[PDB]
């Protein structure tokens, strides 16, 4: 048993719900929350800056000194850094960005990054602002993550969009 309330099951393995994922992280305390990274962690705006901002900019703090030791993630990548007041871990993921011309079959790639851990609390790689179809991006997530992922949907139209067109 786990704290996540409110979800619709899709799979054996595979939650989701219309949710604030700053919200959601500041009430269940997960274990690990996933940002929606890009590659120079630069949260300015979309998952990555709503979630940076909840941490009162603290996630930047360390992601900068992440950045200075290591360099860029790549598309596809992740690392795992504080979770800040939001969750024990944050799992930075990069999907492709659609609106910079990245390759979307990096998308499962992305995904891959999830299996590492037991139960994730995550948004839809590659949708919103990195401009992939979010119900491409629900079917790779099903078809690639075998471990308990637990989807928030920021927009209550698309939501019910997923919802009712899931395969
Ligand atoms: C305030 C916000 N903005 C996004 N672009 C995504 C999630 C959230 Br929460």
């Amino acid at each position: 048993v786990n704290s996540f309330s409110g979800y619709l099951k899709l799979t054996d393995n595979v939650y989701i719900k219309n949710a604030d994922i700053v919200e959601e992280a500041k009430k269940v305390k997960p274990t690990v929350v996933v940002n929606a990274a890009n590659v120079y962690l630069k949260h300015g705006g979309g998952v990555a800056g709503a979630l940076n901002k909840a941490t009162n900019n603290a996630m930047q703090v360390e992601s900068d000194d992440y950045i200075a030791t290591n360099g860029p993630l790549k598309v596809g990548g992740s690392c795992v850094l504080s979770g800040h007041n939001l969750a024990k871990h944050c799992l930075h993921v990069v999907g492709p960005n659609v609106n910079k011309g990245e390759d979307i079959q990096l998308l499962k790639s992305a995904y891959e990054n999830f299996n590492q851990h037991e139960v994730l609390l995550a948004p839809l790689l590659s949708a919103g602002i990195f401009g992939a179809d979010p119900i491409h991006s629900l079917r790779v997530c099903v078809d690639t993550v075998r471990t308990n992922v637990y989807l928030a949907v920021f927009d209550k139209n698309l939501y019910d969009k997923l919802v009712s067109s899931f395969l």
